[PDB]
């Protein structure tokens, strides 16, 4: 059996056949052979063999329905019937069409660009537990940005440097303290210490100022570990966890999704490692099938990109992942994107101008560095947030603010 | 009259080219190209990124920040770009978790501004870290033992096609190519639990079928059972292939992920089994020569954690891949490395028995050998392919030439007719 | 007692309790005769032999001396009591080993 056995172009597909949209370059083949063999990959493979061809086979072939030009390359869409599925299984999903295919020889690059989920697909999927409505309710912040901050430098905190760090960010105003990817647990700053000291602060501060205050505390390790210290958080009256959902992967992710739906834990997604296969244009994986995914499962949040003086990723591209994470999906709740990646007070009118209010906003750098200290620091950051959301001048809110006004200068 | 400290931190910082690391530091590779800064402040970026950043700040900063940072030590012209060798203490890692290793050292480098490019190539764990990590429970000993085969390269089939099949079927088709002499039969990647073959009814019957096949052919087989899954589903899976007596899951493991994988190797190590190693994926981020993390580096990680098995490519026509880069990961694998058990290379990608010479020839008789195609196509069926299979490694590894063993051999000798028929 | 200053040198020799005392005491499971019960030596004294160097073995290295040492007659494998378990010889990974050639050696 060949691979123009799975190409059909005339083909449309049932609203119960899940879709997936492919960029990919020929090596030595006809766009055609190449788009078959996509397909071939991701759903039967060959036959022929005097063997009993099993009787499922031909109900699960994948067929190649739109293939057009496309830059240096073309864009397939496929169509895969849901008997080539595990459902509820993301896991088994990705295996099927974003696993071998990326190795075939007949392809120069191959980029899974998005997939679209039927209703009988989707509905095994939860969601996220909370989404937007979930923490803004209990947060408390019906309507600004929620402030994130990770402490600089991002390694070596003692529990007790870590304890007077938090409670200066969360004091001047920081919404959430954050954890960096790569701080878990050290011999210095053993996780469950860290829990049991980190939450008194916590409380201690929400009292002090009214405002709710919480952490995106890093659980991630390997999966036994990850949950045992979710249950350590929830114990403590801990509301999120953060998980490096691409180093920890999608196997780890659904269970503590299962975990986190029992504890009554929101989810933040940070995506470090993400870049080594959704930067590449013609090959890999594109951020925002990886945000789709994300979203299925159900991240509550998730890291997804900026636009920054200095910094700053393209804009049409982080504004297409945040429009998904925002948009209506059937039963599937919203998600908060995630903007970092040197921000500061300054920056504040135009980000929301820009990506608008259901933001968490991530900026450490700026409010470690404040010339007053990070209390200070982390007040010129809640105080432009609420000029831009007022539509007052930033220069005219400075008059009021001198943690604002300080910042500026710089 | 109070005097402060404003602390900074810089890129260059973290670079000395005349630094030398302890033996009790973890090294790291890198190849990069940068985008509008020196190589320098390039590779500056990576150590300060992977290790401690940088910042500018009033705050007292906490005493280990300073015994954590990351140092550039090695840093010259390769190609088109640079390769970077940097240092790491082990005060900067949660020591038994890759999960957190890779976090640091494979995480936001790759998404960096300033560098073009970025391809982490290698890492060498220092004694302290290693101890850390059994490494595979088995390897290529311990499945040489149970599968009671001493010195030939195990065979392998996973039918063609790969999707559709009910338990039924699948049963007969095992009970062919395990009878003509296949010693692993293997599960497609894609190939989990379906309402026409779920795994449960699937393990009840294929091992019925499997200890049959031992029973009238006096040989050991075994099954390559894929239990990839949401983690929770893949310890379930794993206790009924034991319960079964299986001694082998297959796991798909970069598409399950580095967390998932450390806590079945707790799993395995109860339960005694040996993990065979799928990569489906990995080429999202291995392919590129210039961006992403290598086979090698990959492999080395899977061994550590303890795959007992992996695939890396093969010489082939129909599928030669980088004989060198291959060759590397293979030697790598099967090298002795402290107390961590050697690795079984799979070999795989338009296998038949006419390239068991070469393949053996080349990369030596410690491999797993994946022939799907050339055994499930033989012109006398399944059973037929199996044999003529076993009987070209029985015939590479006596030094008896292919068609002196076909004389004694009719399945061997279709699959060498055919070959030349199929041949343009 | 040991440290009191009213005292330069305290030995404890020796103690006796009474059967009130003793009676919430099991002793040993097996003692003398429950060891040669099950180790089918009605006379003779056992032996025991510890592997020397006293440490570094692998697993494999460790199966390969007690095969030697049971095989040619010694009782009682023993291990040194500074060996416990290590990365090159993780004790389940030992006791698997080593209790299969046990069996072997018995056989």
């Amino acid at each position: 059996e060949w691979y123009l056995d799975f190409v059909d172009l005339n083909y449309e597909p049932g609203r119960d056949e899940l879709i997936v949209e492919y960029y990919f370059e020929p090596n030595g083949v006809s766009p055609e052979e190449a788009a078959g063999r996509i397909a071939s990959e991701s759903s039967i493979g060959t036959w022929t063999t005097l063997w009993k061809l099993p009787e499922m086979a031909k109900r699960s072939m994948a067929k190649v329905f739109y293939l057009e030009k496309h830059g240096e390359g073309y864009i397939a869409k496929i169509a895969y019937p849901l008997t080539l599925f595990e459902e509820g299984s993301l896991v088994q999903l990705f295996s099927a069409v974003a696993g071998n295919v990326f190795g075939m020889k007949a392809l120069k690059n191959l980029r899974l660009l998005d997939f679209h989920p039927p209703y009988e697909y989707l509905r095994h999927f939860k969601g996220p537990q909370f989404g937007v409505q979930g923490i803004r309710e209990f947060m408390g912040v019906k309507d600004r940005p929620l402030t994130a901050t990770v402490p600089k430098p991002k390694m070596g905190w003692s529990v007790e440097e870590y304890a007077e760090i938090a409670y200066e960010l969360w004091s001047g105003g920081i919404d959430l303290l954050k954890d960096d990817e790569n701080f878990t647990s050290f011999p210095f700053n053993r996780f469950e210490e860290r829990v049991r000291k980190l939450y008194r602060v916590r409380d201690r501060v929400e009292a002090e100022t009214g405002e709710t205050k919480e952490y995106l505390i890093n659980i991630t390790g390997p999966v036994n570990i990850m949950e045992k210290r979710a249950e350590m958080v929830a114990n403590e009256g801990g509301q999120y966890v953060m998980i490096d959902i691409v180093v920890a992967g999608w196997s780890a992710l659904q269970y503590m999704r299962e975990v986190t739906e029992d504890l009554g834990l929101a989810i933040h997604a940070h995506r470090a490692m993400h870049a080594a296969f959704t930067r590449n244009p013609r090959h890999g994986i594109t951020m925002l099938a990886l945000a789709k995914a994300a979203r299925m499962i159900g991240v509550d949040q998730i890291h997804t990109g900026t636009a920054v003086g200095k910094m700053a990723g393209n804009y049409e591209e982080i504004k297409r992942i945040n429009d998904f994470l925002l948009s209506k999906w059937e039963h599937i709740r919203p998600v908060f994107p995630v903007a970092s990646g040197g921000l500061h007070p300054g920056l504040m009118p135009e980000l929301i101008r820009l990506f608008g209010k259901d933001l968490v906003i991530q900026a450490g750098g700026g409010v470690m560095g404040h010339p007053d200290g990070p209390r200070a620091g982390a007040k010129a950051l809640r105080d432009a947030i609420d000029a831009a959301i007022e539509g007052v001048d930033l220069d005219e809110k400075a008059k009021s603010s001198p943690e604002l006004k300080k910042s500026l200068r710089e």
